[PDB]
């Protein structure tokens, strides 16, 4: 088998099927036609590929899912037009009304939403565990239940579940587990190896690395991508992914491998750096000794991620001004782009509630998050430096 | 109140707004920055106009949202990875289980596969009615009924509705009246106008109109809209439109109402054409005097139509005698291209079944379907008038 | 032989060649790889329809290129960066020092640049004619003259050369006839019909259509463009055309014919308004009765375009205030876009200048010039009128 | 201190652009559009006149392309930037504006295939007179200076050798004769080399190779004073070549930059480790790479470039055959012809670009009969390695 970055360059793909094309051509194009109708009919059946329609398939994208899907060690790969297109295509696939899931203690809001206030309104029992406490997990497992879905690392404080030990308890009662490895793309972690029956990403992130695309891929077995591919997809979100965003990604991941390696120096330098300093409160990054769950870490990611949380003394008022002052990073939910962002839940996505509604959807007055990018070190530090200052 | 063709090219900006630029730059990015964290925590709760993400707003997708609604005389838009991205970001927002949704009695595919197995097995009751009968349809309303959606003209024989009337008793019920427009285009019929709530579309097919992007719109009150944005799309769908494919989709809009009038006079003449020959038995075009609801489908419609279906002596055999002997048209499924295609689905999209399961749809044996194409009628004559001789 | 715009659409592409892709798929890439050495050898000598690197040979460039042969009725397509970059590789290869060249009385600005101070200043000999005078072309012909060059209609007043006499005088002397058809495009004028060698466009422009892209064209004879391609392009300047940017060309070609259509029209009615009016000293636009060379223009051209020019009476202050006074119609040079544009040269590109030197260039103080764009008549009608007004 | 310059990776994603300026957007909006208007008839007579900042063209100025132009000047260090359609745009719209009939321009002894036909079929025909000097003499080069001598033009490495140039050395005679020198800077890209700083006037990339590094666009780039800038824009650019480059294939160009750093830093560690391997392989005669001893200028290499890159040649033991074989049993390598792209790239020019000569037809156009060059690309090392040795194996 080759290495990583040689099938995030080459999988999937020989130039010589398209005229020795070093980059493989895009199509652009939303129908595709027939030579006759008996060769028509055989592909609402499935017996002779070619795909027929760009909602259901589409080379430029199959060859996006091909790659993902080998990167991820899975057998097939579907592409969507975002990563909620990837999770509530997944989960509206997977489950009916009745089924149990059991939900990791934090999610990406919008993950929140679709749940509690989606398909969670759509007669769907949802439960929310710490899926690190596999003493609890068992406990709160059932026959109706369906799903485990979680995130490793999760927000806010990066939490993360031992993903093995949960396939386990999910072996034995007959549950899907679906991990969102967002955070720490194919090239660090890799959930299906350890026992996940499915994978999602909001490729908008790390992978395609240049905040210039939204996208999601769920990976997993043939028979269920196919199930999330002809249901969720086709019939119940339309969520489509533009063969120009796809090649888009796929020109992403080729620098996938090098761009996480300086996501995640730059991020340990910038984390040893805040540890020692006065107006932090206590710093959440992997790659710490002080992490809680630092032995997990290493075991199953094998970097500590370009991700940062840390907590101010002053609070809410003290990371407003941390968060102002900031003139190289950038004001900005999202992550994995080579541009340096920052937020402060407390008074960005979450600035109308008063403090202890913050803290009962658990969210600390002065927790910042930061997506460490591909600027230079000495350049970070100098910025979060003098921002610390100015948050006093 | 400027021209059709004027607000399909300016509506919604100014160059003298942007540097000059005569086109509006593209702004392929997934997420805007903010100069503050205040000015971030109004971005969430909703006070301060601009831009969150690429999920909720994005000024080309709004460009291109404000310009649909305009045309279409609604006073909000909405821009989605797909026609289907559409409906089920639509539907999902308005219906909660023990809600009830009449339905045309014919529907697009995916939208009746939908309906029937996703959204209809969560407990949403379903039901067809024809919707050109006011008895039939006040009948059918019960109280619960929350939402009536169809299509008007309707597959596969251009089978219209009485927009007027279905939404008179809607209001009187308090439903909301859903319009599938996809097949006029606002430029031959506005169901807004006609008391229609919300329209939808399928901008893979004439509002592009060039067969290279997959897309959908939502057009209607600020209300309505506000929710489905907010909800079935940022929540239950996850289907974001690429800006650069909004682009291409305001591109293709430049041109509707040139290229419509041209689907429309070709259309015609094809129309006319088959209406003289014998190896066609029945035929579906609006424009036709004969056509049984001749006189309601002008109230509607400025036009009448780009589609024609028909149907062949000889039945089956015929028809993949027809389909495969033509040479200009293409064999596909899809419509409003650039490219005239034909399809025949007793032996293409439904040529796994037998006649006796053919009959429950309404699908019959002879019927072809032509999306009349741009290209000069001569050879478009020409190509059908060897594809029929070769029927014998 | 398929008509205009069934070519337009179709020619020079299967989809079953390319798996069935409706719209064939764009090949951005700049290399191109070979399966053996054997093969490799075979595309530096060039006995094979392959390619070797971008900038010589693309497939989505060589389509461009056999659909702009087909409309223009030559032999073989260049595409290339610009229309500046057709002109200049087209004359880069076809000159060298002592060779003369025989221009029309009037260019574009740059390519008058081109000629005076780039390619004149390399000991080339220019010489510009009345090309409508074939006595005096006749007469200006000496041993040295190697190429004539000019576009039909030409700026300022739309004057015609009569292409099929100068052809017959350069068939005298063995010398090249090369046409800038930008203004007419393919389907008004076909220069090579009438006995030119070369026409060069602006693709920018018409061909386009909407004002996104930069582009050229050459079309003609298979060795004289076969140099153009291997000298001027490839070695003196390198104008290499974007796959993707080709790819919007040929999305533009394919409503050519409706989009001149339109243009022409709006054009027609803004000439009649406009020649009646008290404002208003002079007009040129072909499809006037008054048109100095009706009889010519209509031999050659099957429609009068979408370019008009007049001269207020008023001089340069009525000019300035005509041009301000427009909200619909926007000031900027460039022409062919769906926008209506407008300029005055008298205050805008000729402003440096004083009264006897744009009189010693040919420039009125008064001539405007309009490219009447695809919006509604009566829109472009009130703005034209009250700018009318206004510039009393 | 607050007058610290930004680091080169900090300056290749942020340089010129704020996202207050355009709304918040993270990524700058593309610009992909054809022309530009004017608020009044007035404001549009400035800028054809010089007086008010502006726009009125994309084929003159645009600000997609303005921010990358701005950008690549930094990195440079360069005074401004201008991207055109490719790299031969570059190269053309520079010497068509820098020469008229009677000047006199130095040529290094080598050169690109296309540049090489430019001036010699191409400006060389039009009355510009060519010598050719070997850059790395600075005496015989003093000795080729006359007063019609107006641009002195080479690559460095150069095309196909790697044979070097003294940047600094040149420039300094330039500056005592009065003459312009080009340097083609593409083989390097500013991350490694930048000839500005060494002396040189103006700079002139391909980058459409390794400046985008995903080889799916085509693009270049002049670097240099603001002046001469301004003139290429002005003349070369806008009436002698039309070389304009779509708003689209520069914002993928800017993408491309965001990460050069570290693709050249892979680049160069994955070369300098098959280089290192190379050398000690039977079949290998002889092997030339810059990071290597052997290489002849070993120290000017180290002096002027602080990587030695990701361009490898050697010569295989067997002739041309030896080639055939090996480069036919490549299953990762590809063949062809470019370089700096993220897939490796192999061409046997015996067997290829120069297949349709007979063997001495090659020396006296200098070419090796068993010669590999080898664009190294991203993959993981030990597929390269495994890749070349069972090639060997097939050439034995």
């Amino acid at each position: 088998l080759p290495g990583f970055a040689t099938r995030a360059i080459h999988h999937g793909y020989d130039p010589q099927d398209h005229g020795g094309a070093l980059v493989p051509p895009v199509y652009q194009t939303a129908t595709f036609t027939f030579p006759t109708v008996e060769y028509g009919a055989a592909c609402f059946a499935g017996e002779q590929a070619g795909h027929f329609y760009s909602r259901i398939s589409n080379p430029t994208l199959n060859l996006l899912e091909a790659r993902m899907a080998s990167l991820e060690g899975g057998e097939a790969g579907l592409a969507l037009a975002s990563g909620m297109g990837a999770i509530t295509s997944t989960l509206w696939t997977l489950l009916r009304p009745g089924d149990e899931v059991l939900l990791g203690n934090t999610l990406y809001g919008c993950t929140f939403a679709f749940l509690h206030h989606g398909i969670g309104e759509f007669g769907v029992k949802l439960r929310h565990v710490d899926m690190a406490d596999l003493q609890a997990l068992e406990a709160a497992m059932t026959p109706a239940t369906r799903v485990i879905y979680f995130e490793s690392p999760a927000n806010p404080n990066m939490h993360m579940a031992d993903i093995a030990g949960v396939a386990k308890i999910a072996r034995k009662h007959g549950a899907t587990v679906v991990v969102d490895n967002t955070y720490c793309t194919p090239y660090l972690q890799r959930p299906l190896e350890l026992g996940a029956d499915l994978v999602v990403h909001s490729a908008t992130k790390y992978l395609s690395g240049h905040g210039d695309i939204t996208a999601g891929i769920v990976v997993g077995s043939q028979a269920l991508v196919d199930r999330i591919r002809l249901q969720g997809l086709k019939d119940m979100t339309g969520a489509v992914l533009s063969p120009h965003d796809a090649a888009l990604l796929m020109r992403g991941i080729k620098t996938l491998n090098l761009r996480m390696d300086r996501h995640c120096a730059n991020a340990q330098v910038l984390a040893e750096f805040l540890a020692r300093q006065p107006q932090v409160e206590l710093i959440h990054y992997p790659g710490l000794a002080s992490f809680p769950q630092y032995t997990l870490a290493r075991q199953q990611m094998s970097q500590p991620g370009g991700m940062i949380a840390f907590e101010l003394k002053g609070g809410i008022g003290a990371g407003r001004r941390f968060m102002n002052a900031l003139q190289l990073f950038s004001r900005a939910v999202s992550l994995g782009d080579a541009e340096s962002l920052a937020q402060h839940p407390a008074s960005m996505t979450h600035s109308s509630y008063t403090p202890e509604e913050r803290a009962h959807y658990g969210i600390s007055e002065g927790l910042v998050r930061l997506s460490v990018g591909l600027e230079d070190i000495d350049d970070l530090l100098a910025d979060v430096q003098q921002a610390l200052k100015a948050s006093a």
